[PDB]
């Protein structure tokens, strides 16, 4: 049913990733039209006598290579075949979808939308991410403190294991399998299919963002903000942040939030806002409102991405840093990090940081965060300047000062995307009990370690 494929443009892609960094080269790409077909080559890898690598690329939007099968076949997830239509069930209470794990989010949100105005409800800022790619790690933004990151919004999978055998997994049949392949890293599986969680989709965001000069009230509000909800009280959809430069304190703090509405709640939507507003303590006359369509809010990353591309600042290397941080130490990270480490003239991008609440993370799930109930996502996307080696290498200086000055004074912070590669670093990432956990899952379900080897956890 699939096509093996030895196009230079198709190598080419398969070596590379949004990081820019690594470039592990394999012998061919896949290109499969159904999971029984991913099932036959992950079958042929595991019956092959050397047992050569195999990894599935979702969009290449890895950091440093956990999408590529050196010297072994990557398998283009890309579709671009008939889809599944969203479904209501009376015993879960909503509505759900199956999708191929290779689909696009921004193409899931088209199709729910066109078909019953219904959309997921826990996002990833950025869409052009695949489906199976953000299961393997979480897929958060500013949603997860409510609903909990993709990886809790998801009832079933169909997963080609790495003897390459296709199971149906949920909460209830095979769950090892479903929980280990949720932040699993691809490590036991290839997610052939996903059934998404999925809600009544609002019509139209309230996106506002106001100013902050001292990060206590900054923090002690995006805490407060996280906290709403007890008897489905007055809240903001959406809660994130950012680190401003100057051009009271030489750090600036933007709080971003969000309010939902459709037809309904168009009329009460102006006096929720004010309501939520007026018991924040940011900077007075620092409010900044935009009202647009719920998919444009979704999509507005994407629009980032086009000024980039067209400016030559796309096809860049992206050493991006993204951790977990407990609440307990999140303001030492501010005089440390923020004020410390990029304090100064330091030569582009974002630097993201909002909190989220623990307790809609399933614990049985591979994703690791850190032992604290409260604690923050601070994503440091700064990119390296165009055809500027030197650029990247005093990024990746920087990145090793955040990591070393968290270690340096025992802030228990955990990497997501974790870019770890040797295994002490493993161990101590995902501390003794996940490890045994981690460890037997990949015994059972890939122990050739055939799947997803760029991640560079176990070798054959
Ligand atoms: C590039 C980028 C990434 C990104 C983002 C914005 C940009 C410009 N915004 C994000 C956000 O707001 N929130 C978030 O949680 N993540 C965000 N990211 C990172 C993104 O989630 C990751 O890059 C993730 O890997 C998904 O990206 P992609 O779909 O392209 O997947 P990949 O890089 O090729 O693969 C990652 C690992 O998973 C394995 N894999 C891939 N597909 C599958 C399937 N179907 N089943 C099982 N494993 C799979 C790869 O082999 C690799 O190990
Ligand atoms: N403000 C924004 O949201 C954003 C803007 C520009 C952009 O850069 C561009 F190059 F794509 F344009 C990316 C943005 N956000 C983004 O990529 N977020 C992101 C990435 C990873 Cl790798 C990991 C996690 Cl957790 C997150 C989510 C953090 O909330």
């Amino acid at each position: 049913g699939g096509r093996l494929s030895v196009d230079a443009s198709d190598i080419a892609e398969a070596s590379r990733d949004f990081g820019g960094v690594a470039r592990a080269e394999p012998m061919a790409v896949f290109h499969p039209r159904a999971a029984g077909d991913v099932a036959g080559l992950v079958g042929a890898a595991f019956r092959s006598a050397r047992g050569f690598r195999v990894s599935a690329r979702g969009h290449g939007h890895s950091i440093s290579g956990q999408a590529q099968a050196a010297g072994g076949v990557v398998v283009d997830m890309s579709r671009g075949v008939a889809r599944a239509l969203p479904v209501h069930s009376a015993a879960l209470g909503g509505h759900y979808v199956d999708v191929w794990g290779g689909e696009l989010w921004v193409d899931v949100l088209n199709w729910t939308l066109s078909h019953g105005g219904l959309a997921p409800r826990s996002w990833t800022d950025y869409l052009y991410l695949s489906v199976g790619g953000t299961l393997s790690n979480a897929g958060i933004s500013g949603q997860a403190f409510h609903h909990g990151p993709q990886i809790s919004n998801v009832y079933e999978l169909d997963v080609v294991t790495g003897k390459g055998e296709v199971v149906t997994c949920s909460e209830t049949e095979n769950p090892d399998l479903f929980f280990g392949v949720l932040g699993g890293l691809g490590q036991f599986g290839i997610i052939t299919r996903a059934r998404i969680a999925l809600e009544r989709a609002p019509k139209r965001v309230r996106w506002i963002r106001a100013l902050y000069s001292n990060f206590s009230e900054f923090t002690a509000d995006q805490e407060r903000l996280i906290s709403l909800g007890s008897g489905g009280g007055r809240r903001f959809d959406y809660v994130e942040g950012f680190v401003v430069a100057a051009e009271h304190s030489s750090v600036l703090y933007c709080l971003e939030v969000t309010k939902n509405y459709d037809d309904e709640t168009a009329g009460s939507v102006d006096q929720d806002v004010d309501t939520l507003l007026g018991e924040l303590n940011f900077l007075p006359g620092t409010v900044f409102t935009t009202d647009l369509p719920y998919v444009d809010f979704l999509d507005r990353v994407h629009k980032a991405e086009l000024k980039l591309r067209a400016k030559g600042m796309w096809e860049v290397p992206h050493p991006w840093l993204n951790l977990f941080v407990p609440a307990s130490r999140i303001a030492d990270f501010d005089r440390g990090v923020f004020r410390g480490v990029l304090g100064g003239r330091t030569a582009g991008g974002p630097v993201l940081i909002y909190p989220m609440n623990k307790h809609k993370w399933d614990p049985r799930s591979s994703a690791v965060t850190p032992d604290e109930e409260v604690f923050y996502l601070v994503a440091f996307l700064r990119s390296a300047l165009p055809g500027a080696p030197e650029s990247l290498e005093a990024l990746a200086r920087q990145n090793q000062r955040i990591l070393d000055f968290c270690a340096g004074t025992g802030i228990g912070a955990k990497q997501y995307l974790p870019g770890h590669k040797a295994r002490h670093e493993w161990a101590e990432h995902f501390g003794a009990a996940r490890w045994d956990r981690f460890a037997r899952l990949k015994a059972e379900f890939d122990p050739r370690a055939i799947l997803a080897a760029g991640q560079g956890i176990f070798r054959p």
